[PDB]
């Protein structure tokens, strides 16, 4: 395996250091506004040598922004699919490109045979072409890299099941930014090229004057290169036609030959098109040839990719005629001629990449390697697009919901085959298509109209529904005695009960479990672990009395805790924020230890009174003016208090002190160690009085963040011999500190209500000497360092934290891991920030034509781990990447892949059993089996189970971290007949394997399994 840490990769291009020697001035370049004149020699091209040109139509189909997937789909992009078939099926010179699966499968499904028959043929011949092949072109920044494979797969599985066609060529023209998990993935999943356009036009500019706009990107910490994928950055301000031609936007509009009027569109620039005669085709082919020559002087071949395309374009007929019988006479004039020294016609994605390396490979140019990011995009000035790394942050919390729950749902069900009658892949699918549909770079991003935001949320509800009901009818089948099974496919043996989605003062969900001596007396519930390791995690349920005992079902007592439900109001008649308890419902809590990819059953019982193995939470309420909180049969009665600090610890654990106000102050490691300074802060950003103002896309702060003024927030403490917690009510958020033996974990219920034009940030504030450094993740999938420059606005030093971040020094190391992508930074020495939630009354002026003003309360969730650090083995100073200690991953995997909980929802199960997955090998801690995904139907003689497996690096730092067993994928089904590597997508098989053993993957890579069963 390569070593991920001690040897920093060899590449031309680190954007790190790119970054560090850049000076990001804008200056005016002239008709390349972000540019400069550029300049090149008519005589490098001649006879021998001519310029080859491919203009590639194109049509960029959000699949919703603002509108919904389905009105777009019923106003524009059925028509625009019904046209090209037409089109390209009577004119076969003709080309298009096509990216978004979900609507060209929306759209095949609906034809009839016939129409079906003609599009496989133009697929087939080469006419339409399918650039990525993903459910969506998803977005980059908050996207988790499971859900980025997810809706590749959904769209390349469909592509390969109709079309016959599995694209290597990736197209990502739109997302705000980009990420190297993209190439990682598309490499991975058999790709050889891809495009990217939304980089800041300082980049463009640099890389442009050093003809390093196209690459071979490897991962930051990838010595030898195994990694690269080919990459073409475009170099221009957008996609559209008056940006892709050339450098002069004012040229290149007057050759988009829908401009001319009847089509309701014109050319800013003050220069129409104008339709192409024997009169002016050499004028016009003049101005044309001249804007391709200067595009051609900015890369190394002599092959040109030219995009013809823009947002819902080739929709009519008479536009399709339009441009190509405009640019046909372009071409019949420009070949022609010998003088321009030009071969060009229309064609495909693929058709420039092959060209590009005939020439590579004819030794007419080398590329050079390039490691980094593309983060934070500015398309202009100031204007950083960090904004969408936290707008509409509800939806952003329940992309990592039902990631979740869709990889439990596809593991349950996997390990058997099911009748099609249980409809069990029909709502697999449903969840997995909602989920991909919601990656798009206008669903996860917060970017799209309210009424598409509804969409999306609705959409992915019954996603949600569909996973509970096939996770409940998994659980039942695999946990009764299969002689005494009789499932009914519709029925809900089973109820999901989720502690942290939507969360306590989001919505009341939850049941409770109603227990009594006249009623019911005990009650089964079961955990399932998703992880492939033995796993321990408390769990809580509501219950309808606080004198309930656990067993596990061999009858051995469980210790457990029960606390108060409490509950946080906004008073609106005392103007204060304070918790109310129940007086009859309760929390009980208790250690759950599950099977590795298993499940665990345990029993409820209820008593007359306090049991022996049940302890009950001391509560405090620290306030001014107190009035009683009585808690009907709980057995501890309510103490209060003046607001005053105060200090906990949970177990052998750390030991935390707050501040009067229920803010961390500091956290004590050990009973010997130092009280490390550690404290939460809350401020406000707002927004600029005149001049570009922030809305969805664009965070333009008026200045440095100011405190939110506190007053004298109520505060109630919870300690508990297994839980213990601190809550304060603040103006906008419920803030929670939960401890439970280990790092702690934090909730904020953040309802920013009606404060227009605010950002409310959370901060930790340390003494930890982390200079100008700080790390944040990609996707979930690797840690890149990350440098804050003062020479670049506050808004740019904002980066996406879609799972976690962490500052360091040679001793300490504080990690914030996230349960929900949102936008941070460390803006000073010491520090690190995230932001809650934002409302902003303006539109920014890219096209969303709304502010975001329909917040709603959200419930945030992370893990806060304090650690030293002297001993761990880290890259060294110049490597790129950061690495996560074990405590780390552990509490990322606690928030995103948490115990699953079912409550059973009749009196009695008969049958019941006490675990599932005791004999799955339990695999070291840094790999997870991604996904299990059963692949064929019962109809399937022989059945098929893909596997992803990924493996993270931790760092070594002195732990001797010991036992466990080999994980091979490919036994954990029976009758294992073959073991397949496969691409990461399932759809080609790379490598037959000896005694049909899956070997475990090195730190840092991905690999796919597919076992085969008779
Ligand atoms: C699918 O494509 C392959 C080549 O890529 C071809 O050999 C095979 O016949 C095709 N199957 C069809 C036409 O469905
Ligand atoms: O995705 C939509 C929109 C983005 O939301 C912001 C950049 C311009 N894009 C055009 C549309 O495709
Ligand atoms: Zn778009």
């Amino acid at each position: 395996c390569q070593d991920v840490v001690q040897d920093v990769p060899n590449v031309d291009v680190q954007m790190l250091e790119l970054y560090d020697r850049m000076s990001f001035k804008d200056i005016d370049g002239g008709v390349w506004k972000q540019g400069w004149n550029i300049k090149y020699d008519p005589l490098k091209y001649n006879a021998h040598h001519k310029l080859k040109v491919f203009v590639v139509p194109h049509s960029h189909n959000d699949p919703g922004w603002i509108q919904t997937f389905e009105e777009y789909y019923q106003h524009d992009t059925k028509h625009i699919l019904s046209n090209a078939l037409r089109h390209l099926h009577d004119n076969p010179e003709m080309k298009f490109i096509w990216a978004e699966i979900s609507y060209f499968a929306r759209f095949y499904h609906d034809l009839g045979e016939n129409k079906k028959l003609q599009m496989k043929s133009i697929v087939k011949n080469g006419q339409l072409e399918f650039v990525t092949g993903g459910w969506v072109m998803p977005d980059e920044a908050n996207s988790h890299w499971r859900n980025v494979l997810l809706q590749l797969t959904e769209g390349q599985t469909w592509l390969k099941q109709f079309m016959n066609v599995t694209p290597t060529a990736s197209w990502a023209i739109d997302p705000f930014g980009h990420s190297p998990t993209m190439p990682y993935i598309l490499q991975k999943s058999g790709f050889k090229n891809m495009l990217i356009q939304r980089t800041h036009y300082s980049v463009k500019k640099e890389l442009a004057q050093q003809r390093q706009l196209e690459f071979l990107w490897r991962q930051i910490w990838d010595n030898k290169g195994d990694t690269a994928l080919f990459t073409h950055m475009m170099p221009f301000y957008s996609y559209d036609i008056p940006h892709t031609c050339g450098p002069d936007p004012k040229v290149c509009c007057q050759f988009d030959f829908k401009r001319m009027g009847s089509f309701g569109l014109s050319c800013p620039w003050k220069v129409p098109p104008r339709t192409i005669s024997d009169q002016n085709v050499a004028a016009r082919s003049d101005l044309l040839v001249d804007q391709w020559k200067k595009k051609a002087e900015l890369y190394r071949t002599n092959v040109l990719l030219i995009p013809l395309g823009d947002d819902f374009r080739f929709k009519q007929n008479t536009e399709w005629d339009v441009q190509r019988v405009n640019y046909e006479r372009l071409f019949e004039h420009i070949n022609s001629q010998a003088h321009f020294n030009v071969q060009a016609q229309f064609g495909t994605l693929q058709e420039y990449f092959d060209a590009v390396h005939q020439a590579e490979r004819a030794g007419q140019a080398e590329f050079p390697t390039l490691s980094g990011d593309f983060f934070t995009y500015a398309d202009r000035s100031d204007n950083y697009w960090s904004g969408y790394y936290t707008s509409r942050p509800y939806h952003k919390r329940m992309d990592r919901v039902l990631m979740h729950y869709v990889r439990a749902a596809e593991m349950l069900s996997a390990w058997h085959s099911w009748d099609g009658m249980a409809r069990i892949e029909e709502r697999l699918e449903q969840a997995r298509r909602e989920l991909s549909l919601f990656q798009h770079h206008d669903g996860i991003t917060g970017t799209a109209k309210t009424h598409v935001v509804v969409d999306y949320e609705q959409r992915m509800q019954e996603a949600l529904k569909a996973c509970q009901m096939v996770m409940q009818q998994s659980v039942y089948r695999l946990l009764t005695k299969p002689s005494i099974y009789s499932p009914d496919f519709s029925f809900s043996y089973f109820t999901l009960d989720d502690s942290r989605w939507p969360g306590s003062g989001v919505e009341d969900s939850r049941t409770t479990i109603i227990l009594g001596e006249d009623i019911l007396p005990s009650k089964h519930v079961v955990m399932h672990n998703t992880l492939p390791h033995w796993r321990e995690q408390l769990v809580d349920f509501y219950v309808s009395s606080p004198f309930v005992s656990v067993t596990d079902l061999a009858n051995n007592p469980v210790e457990a805790q029960v606390s108060p439900v409490w509950s946080w109001h906004h008073d609106t008649l005392t103007k204060t924020i304070h918790p109310q308890g129940s007086t009859t419902k309760y929390r009980i809590i208790f250690k759950a230890r599950v099977p590795p990819m298993g499940l665990a059953t345990y029993v409820l019982t209820i008593s007359d009174s306090k049991p022996e193995h049940t302890s009950y939470a001391s509560n405090l309420l620290l306030r001014k003016n107190p009035t009683s909180l009585p808690l009907g049969q709980y057995p501890e009665d309510v103490k209060f208090g003046d607001p005053r600090e105060i200090s906990l610890r949970v177990g052998n654990g750390p030991t935390l002190a707050f501040s009067e106000q229920g803010l961390l102050k500091s956290i004590q490691l050990t009973q010997d160690s130092p009280h490390v300074p550690v404290h939460f802060k809350f401020l406000k950003y707002g927004v600029r009085s005149h001049g570009d103002r922030s809305g969805a896309y664009l965070f333009l702060p008026n200045g440095p963040a100011s405190p939110v003024e506190l007053g004298q927030p109520v505060v109630l403490v919870t300690k508990g011999k297994l839980e213990s917690s601190v809550s304060v009510g603040l103006p906008s958020v419920v803030h929670q500190t939960i401890m439970r033996g280990g790092a702690p974990e934090i909730r904020n219920l953040v309802d920013i209500g009606s404060l227009d034009n605010t950002e409310i940030v959370m901060r930790l504030e340390t003494h930890i000497d982390s200079g100008d450094i700080f790390y944040t993740d990609l996707n979930g999938l690797q840690f890149i360092k990350r440098r804050r420059l003062d020479k670049l606005p506050l808004q740019a030093n904002y980066y996406p934290i879609p799972s976690g971040m962490f500052i360091e020094d040679a001793n300490t190391r504080l990690t914030l891991l996230t349960g929900q992508p949102l936008g941070g930074s460390s803006l000073a020495s010491g520090e690190l920030e995230i932001m809650q939630d934002r409302r902003l009354a303006s539109d920014d002026e890219r096209g969303l034509g709304q502010g975001v003003l329909d917040n709603k309360p959200v419930l945030h969730i992370y893990r806060l781990v304090l650690e030293k650090v002297n001993n761990c083995v880290r890259p060294s100073k110049l490597h790129p990447a950061g690495y996560l200690t074990s405590a780390a991953h552990k509490a990322s995997q606690s928030l995103l892949d948490p115990l699953d909980k079912f409550i059973f929802a009749e009196n009695e199960w008969i049958g019941a059993q006490g675990q599932f997955g005791g004999d799955h090998p339990s695999a070291r801690e840094d790999l997870d089996v991604s996904v299990m995904r059963r692949l064929t139907k019962s109809s399937a003689k022989t059945q098929r189970v893909g596997y992803v497996l990924h493996r993270t690096n931790l760092m070594q730092c002195g732990t001797p971290e010991e036992h466990t067993q080999k994980l091979d994928v490919c036994h954990l089904l029976p009758n294992v007949a073959r073991c397949e590597r496969t691409t990461l997508t399932f759809l080609q098989n790379l490598e037959h394997l000896d005694g049909m053993v899956a070997p475990e993957v090195c730190p840092m890579e991905t690999a796919a399994y597919v076992s085969s069963h008779s």
